[PDB]
């Protein structure tokens, strides 16, 4: 009875995650697997983000922390689940607002399902600023993409979690290869062990 | 330019909380003050909580930052504000559910307005047990009720927070007397130096 894996694409605005995520689910399933976004607009939680940054901080939290029933269930059935963004994305965001420190973001995602794979899509702030996508002001905000990526460097510190580093920079195809010998190799070996908590 | 004092009410189940905020708001502006009551059900986070217990835990603490501009801005025009349950009892109760430590219950308040002086209403568990208000199931849970008192016991060692402690089992106009004395000394003392942040 092998659990599924839980992998958990990151990294900064327009590193390529919806677009990865996507391909990962349909490429595994052509394996058992489920595509989840974080933020997850469709619940009640997540209808409230569609102001006071504390307040909307723990709203992510929620909204991570309602799907939690549904995450344990999934990976017991043998279910692999994809998460576009999870708590690093928290953090990050939060962080890149800067007001708080990085402790005081982690602390309410303390004990989440642990990803048994948090995929980091890398790439240079000026390779994302000239990708196709737009509709949010702080994809132009240089700063503010500098702190989120800051933030995302001091979580990568953190030798509990299976960190692995993807150069986002190249081609669809060949992100997509690197992304899926990872996954493959997670699902295989990593569901060994039962599934921890992050940050404990 | 004198701000208004937070004044926040704690204690167990049916300690008369309600009962003494409501009675200490309308005899100070009989002084400029406000009742704030928690959870506030008014808002649109409030309107969600009326399952997943981190993630209710979460609603109550972001309940309580959505109205912290509310606060500041009022203490600041010299407005007493006094405030039936507020952090404390966010620990206590999710701590009573058990399930998780007080650190992590802790941690999502950790920065908001630090009251000037917490009322607590201490009442033996058999006293509260007898008193005429129904309603809620956990009133009859006698284990939930001393894991609850077990608690705030734990929130009242913390020496940076101004505890001041009631007699609660005393008739309505005796614990009234001296909520209203320490509630005034706070009034002339205490907004001597600056709102404080809570748990740093
Ligand atoms: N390897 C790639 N090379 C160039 N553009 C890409 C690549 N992968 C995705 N994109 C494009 O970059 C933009 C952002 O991709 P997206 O998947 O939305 O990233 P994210 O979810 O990380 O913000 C989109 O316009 C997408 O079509
Ligand atoms: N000093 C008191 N002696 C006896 N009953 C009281 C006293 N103060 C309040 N009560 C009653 O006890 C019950 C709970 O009071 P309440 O203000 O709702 O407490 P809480 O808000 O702490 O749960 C009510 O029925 C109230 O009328
Ligand atoms: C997880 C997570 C995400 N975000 C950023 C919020 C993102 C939601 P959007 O900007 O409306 O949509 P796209 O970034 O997908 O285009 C955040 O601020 N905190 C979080 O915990
Ligand atoms: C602050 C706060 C309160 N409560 C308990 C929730 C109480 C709301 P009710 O039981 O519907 O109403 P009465 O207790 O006033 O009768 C909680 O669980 N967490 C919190 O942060
Ligand atoms: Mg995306
Ligand atoms: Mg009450």
């Amino acid at each position: 009875a092998r659990r599924g894996a839980l992998i958990v694409l990151e990294g900064v605005d327009r590193a390529g995650k919806s677009t990865q995520s996507r391909k990962l689910v349909e490429a595994l399933c052509a394996h058992r697997a489920e595509l989840l976004r974080f933020p997850e607009r469709s619940t009640e939680i997540g209808k409230l983000l569609s102001v006071e940054d504390h307040s909307v901080h723990l709203l992510f939290s929620a909204n991570r922390w309602e799907q939690v029933p549904l995450i344990k269930e999934k990976l017991s059935q043998g279910v692999t689940l994809v998460v576009d963004r999870y708590a690093f994305s928290g953090v990050a965001f939060t962080g890149a607002k800067e007001n708080f420190s990085l402790d005081w973001c982690k602390q309410p995602d303390v004990g989440l399902p642990k990803p048994d794979l948090v995929l980091f899509l890398q790439l240079q702030l000026a390779d994302a600023a000239k990708r196709g996508a737009f509709g949010h002001e702080r994809y132009e905000n240089g700063a503010f993409q500098e702190r989120a990526l800051r933030c995302f460097h001091q979580l990568m510190k953190d030798t509990t979690l299976n960190w692995k580093m993807v150069d986002a920079s190249k081609s669809i195809e060949a992100v997509h290869e690197d992304i899926r010998v990872l996954s493959e190799d997670a699902i295989r070996t990593a569901t060994e062990k039962p599934l921890g908590e992050l940050w404990k």
